């Protein structure tokens, strides 16, 4: 799952026309055009690559489209990573355009950008074409923008494309997906390639497996949080090391567990008789 971002910054039209010849608004004749300009806007459609691109439908990757930008010729604020921290603190950009996509991005892609005169009624009405450009290209997704330029034969055109992963999507196709955790199905944090990438102080496949502290007897204890050193039953010590007596002993010593070896002129099983 990912996004493609197209940015339009830039449009020049200085005769203010359609394709066909005639003006945006008035008479519809093939001085200049008058004051009411062109009412412009932009349409985009996204598909397949092409080695030959013909300007059809249908948008087989996605399609997307923004309200008047402004008159025969205007210009917006182009993209960069300048700009995309000033959009992190941010109605949003009218001259932005996003297609999101769930498929696996196929790198190569045919890409149509149409402007239109807008005179406010939704029917379907292919005269009022101001401009049609077309781009067949490659790329990969990055957050670093792309510039494109056109000069049709009408218009000049100036726009700016990427292409992102959505969060916890990676590989160039963003259909690789890796999301931490940390519970009992694992303790990763994810890479670039969307691999499993182990937390610190834990190993194994799904970094299930945790490192006991440096030192800990494996033979009498073990861990279930990196760091630690807990002593099976008849052990005790920072490292596991040394024997429990026998419960109870209090003037005898072990050297195995559960032993009580009692010191002089001391009795009993627990070592507790004064014997003088
Ligand atoms: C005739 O159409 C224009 C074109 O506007 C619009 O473009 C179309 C292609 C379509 O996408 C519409 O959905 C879209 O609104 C109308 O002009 C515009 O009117 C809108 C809302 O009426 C304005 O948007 C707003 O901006 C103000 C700040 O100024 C903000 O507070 C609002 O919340 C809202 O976002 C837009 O700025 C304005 N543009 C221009 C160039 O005028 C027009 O109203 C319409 N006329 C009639 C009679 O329907
Ligand atoms: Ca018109
Ligand atoms: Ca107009
Ligand atoms: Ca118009
Ligand atoms: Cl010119």
């Amino acid at each position: 799952m990912g996004y493609f971002e197209l940015q339009l910054s830039a449009l020049r039209n200085v005769n203010g026309e359609l394709l066909s010849g005639a003006c945006c608004d008035g008479d519809g004749r093939t001085g200049g055009c008058g004051h009411d300009e062109c009412d412009t806007y932009v349409r985009v459609c996204l598909k397949e690559y092409q080695a030959k691109v013909t300007p059809t439908g249908p948008c087989s990757y996605g399609h997307g489209a923004t309200p008047v930008l402004g008159g025969n010729s205007f210009y917006l604020p182009p993209a960069g990573a300048a700009g995309d921290r000033a959009r992190a603190r941010a109605d949003q950009d009218p001259g932005l355009v996003v297609i999101p996509f769930q498929f696996a991005w196929p790198r190569s892609f045919t890409l149509i950008v149409e402007a239109w005169d807008w005179d406010n009624d939704t029917t379907p009405n292919e005269e009022l074409l101001i401009e049609r450009v077309s781009h067949a290209g490659m790329i990969n997704p990055e957050d670093r923008w792309k510039s494109l330029h056109f000069s049709g034969h009408v218009a000049h055109l100036e726009l700016q494309i990427r292409v992102r992963c959505d969060e916890n999507y990676y590989s160039a196709t963003c259909n690789k997906f890796c999301r931490p955790r940390n519970d009992f199905f694992g303790h990763y944090t994810c890479d670039q390639y969307g691999n499993k990438a182990c937390m610190d102080g834990w190993m194994g496949k799904e970094c299930k497996e945790a490192v006991c502290k440096q030192g800990c007897n494996l033979l009498h204890g073990g861990c279930t949080v990196p760091g630690e050193c807990r002593c099976s039953y008849g052990w005790q010590g920072r490292f596991c090391d040394e024997c429990v007596p026998y419960p109870g002993c209090v003037h005898g010593s072990c050297v195995e567990p559960w032993q009580c070896n009692c010191e002089t002129n001391w009795g009993g099983l627990l070592c507790d008789k004064d014997l003088n």
